[PDB]
């Protein structure tokens, strides 16, 4: 049997539980019967990458309805789809193809987690949790309920829940703190940067496997460039909820898993309005979307030396501003360094 604490053992258990992968697969409307778990591959998926680019591009450029028909008949040829009663939904709007973008986002971490699980278990001698375990690359400690670490974290959830976010409550039921193999080390550099800040990333449970074993990552330059509200890079949030929502829980599924990251943020490029970055102006580090609603400045902390915007949530004084909450963005994978996941309860 394992010597992993109950619950981490709880934990990998979550992040590989094979019913999550597929009904995350039939929530995409997938044709689980035609495209069965065990068949995703990365080659396939990828290829599905250019034909979403291809017909977006398209769309935007006003090609011929009949581009259009044939690249969406690509797509479902690929990836076939179960629409049940209804006819298929052609890919002829942007929204209806960021979604679909997201979607192969999702499927390229359940291949990730599958082929994970399915793969190196030739020892005998350890228990398969452990297994399991090792293939996250990251080491995971539970987070004593009552030291002030984990006071300074329940603050930050309890304090910055936004007030459009009211159809849940959320409850921290544990925190893990982690560390992935070998990222202390490509975050070293920028421990010399200023502005380093402890925010949210909240993501699917189907997501944990491919995060944690690869770290947070940016979108292919083959997927479209259209969706991003500032671009292709990591976005977090100080927020707790604007980021919990991302986790696609339900009253059916309450247990949600967030993450706490470290982020360099340096001299942020604020902005107000949509804006596909690029690059970044000189001698900028990151980009921050200004909102309506921020924590309240003289409430942030410090937890080792990042600072923890977990005040009240109050009025920015900003209003030429689209966004209703702040959001951070950095452009290099290196400027994050994980810190802690938590295992969120939403009271719906
Ligand atoms: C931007 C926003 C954000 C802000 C702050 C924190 C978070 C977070 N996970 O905590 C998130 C988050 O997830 N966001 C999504 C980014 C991807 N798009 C999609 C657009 C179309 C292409 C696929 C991606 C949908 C919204």
């Amino acid at each position: 049997k394992s010597k992993l604490a109950k619950p981490i053992q709880d934990l990998i258990k979550m992040i590989f539980d094979v019913e999550s992968m597929k009904k995350a697969m039939v929530e995409f409307e997938i044709d689980l019967q035609k495209m069965p778990l065990g068949k995703l591959s990365k080659r396939q998926i990828q290829s599905a990458y250019s034909i979403l680019n291809e017909v977006q591009q398209a769309v935007s450029d006003g090609g011929s309805e009949s581009q259009i028909l044939d690249l969406s008949n690509r797509f479902y040829t690929l990836i076939p789809h179960d629409f049940g009663m209804k006819k298929p939904p052609l890919l002829s709007n942007l929204e209806y193809i960021q979604a679909k973008v997201q979607m192969l986002d999702n499927l390229l971490d359940i291949e990730v987690a599958y082929s994970l699980l399915r793969g190196g278990n030739e020892d005998g001698d350890k228990d398969p949790i452990d297994i399991n375990y090792e293939k996250l690359r990251t080491d995971i400690k539970v987070v004593d309920k009552d030291s002030e670490e984990a006071k300074i974290i329940k603050q930050y959830v309890k304090n910055t829940h936004a007030a459009t976010h009211n159809a849940y409550d959320l409850k921290v039921v544990e925190i893990f703190r982690i560390e992935r193999e070998g990222e202390s080390q490509r975050y070293k550099p920028f421990k010399q940067l200023h502005n380093r800040q402890l925010l949210w990333h909240g993501s699917r449970t189907t997501n944990f496997a491919g995060i944690l074993s690869q770290g947070l990552r940016i979108a292919p330059p083959e997927a479209p460039v259209t969706g991003y509200m500032f671009g292709k890079g990591i976005y977090f949030a100080d927020m707790v909820s604007k980021s919990a929502n991302y986790c696609h829980t339900s009253q059916a599924d309450p247990i949600g898993l967030i993450l706490l990251g470290e982020v360099a943020l340096g001299n942020m490029y604020e902005l107000k309005n949509a804006s596909h970055i690029t690059k970044l102006p000189k001698g900028k580090h990151s980009v921050k979307g200004l909102g309506k609603t921020a924590p309240d400045p003289t409430a942030t902390t410090t937890l080792d030396g990042v600072e923890v915007p977990l005040g009240n949530g109050i009025s920015t004084g900003i209003n030429d501003t689209c966004l209703l909450y702040n959001e951070y963005i950095v452009y290099d994978v290196a400027q994050v360094n994980l810190k802690y996941l938590l295992k969120l309860k939403f009271n719906y």
